[PDB]
């Protein structure tokens, strides 16, 4: 499909000439098998959008050890990370690895997202389920908060808005999760509540959406995947990210919403 994407190419380059950044962007029609790439295979930091794929390795565990997901999961206060406002309502309590997981896809919990990292062997054990599922581009790095640097150049924490794509295709369309567990996925990733103004806010209103964001704030850099349902049609899963050359440099929700409308304007 190199036609569609050469048909979006001077609105995207006009698009991040506008953010003065770069601007990455990948989609896929399972209706059709038509697809848009704007730097869709260039690295982008991964943000908190790392959170999405780490919930559904949490799934693919829970297919061999069962009641994994309903595991208890108590924590002192030293596991409190900056921006953990699902994680520190229960820090007297505890919560599940199952709680845990929802907390970090939908409200991008930083604590839980870290216990959870530490349940699957740090972020080597992430960016080993992504590989088990055919994602030679995805890697993990570091955790919470230093994954977020966004470093220009720096290769650590990041993937491909391409490879965020198809990999979400395999976790929420495909058969990387089994029936049981690809259902909870999508279930946790319609329930999100941070993304009301990057995918969501470029679709029409009556399509059901599950998504992931993802906000390092520093150089510019934020992005947002997503699969998308339209009414009574197939679904488009695409990812958008955006990075940008000085650490000052802001990002942009409205940019990342106006690239997810030029994708699916390119795809009809
Ligand atoms: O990516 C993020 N958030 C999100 N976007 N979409 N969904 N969640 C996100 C949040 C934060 C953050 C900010 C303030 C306090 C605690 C954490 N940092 C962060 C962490 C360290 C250095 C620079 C940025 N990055």
């Amino acid at each position: 499909s190199h036609m569609l994407t050469n048909l979006v190419a001077e609105p995207f380059a006009k698009l991040e000439q506008d953010f003065g950044g770069s601007i990455g962007v990948y989609a896929m029609d399972t209706g059709s098998g038509a697809t848009v790439s704007y730097r869709a295979e260039e690295r982008f930091p991964l943000c908190s959008s790392f959170k999405g794929f780490l919930a559904a390795a949490v799934l693919a565990r829970s297919q061999q050890q069962a009641g994994l997901l309903d595991t208890p999961i108590r924590y002192g206060k030293n596991a409190l990370v900056p921006w953990s406002p699902i994680s520190e309502k229960y820090l007297t309590t505890g919560m599940t690895v199952a709680e845990l997981s929802a907390a970090a896809v939908q409200y991008s919990d930083n604590a839980a997202a870290n216990l959870l990292l530490k349940e699957l062997g740090g972020p080597a054990g992430l960016t080993a389920f992504m590989r088990s599922i055919g994602d030679t581009t995805f890697r993990l790095d570091r955790w919470e908060l230093e994954l977020n640097s966004a470093i220009p150049g720096d290769a650590r924490d990041t993937s491909s808005p391409r490879a965020v794509t198809e990999s979400l295709q395999k976790l929420t369309l495909g058969s990387a999760l089994a029936a049981p567990q690809r259902q909870q996925f999508v279930d946790w990733l319609k329930g999100n509540t941070t993304g009301n103004h990057r995918i969501r806010a470029a679709v029409p209103a009556d399509w059901a959406v599950g998504d992931k964001t993802g906000t390092c704030g520093v150089y510019g850099t934020a992005n947002d995947y997503a699969v998308v349902w339209p009414t009574g049609r197939a679904p488009i899963v695409l990812a958008v990210y955006t990075r940008a050359p000085n650490k000052d440099d802001k990002h942009s929700e409205a940019v990342i919403a106006a690239a997810a409308r030029l994708a699916l304007e390119g795809l009809g």
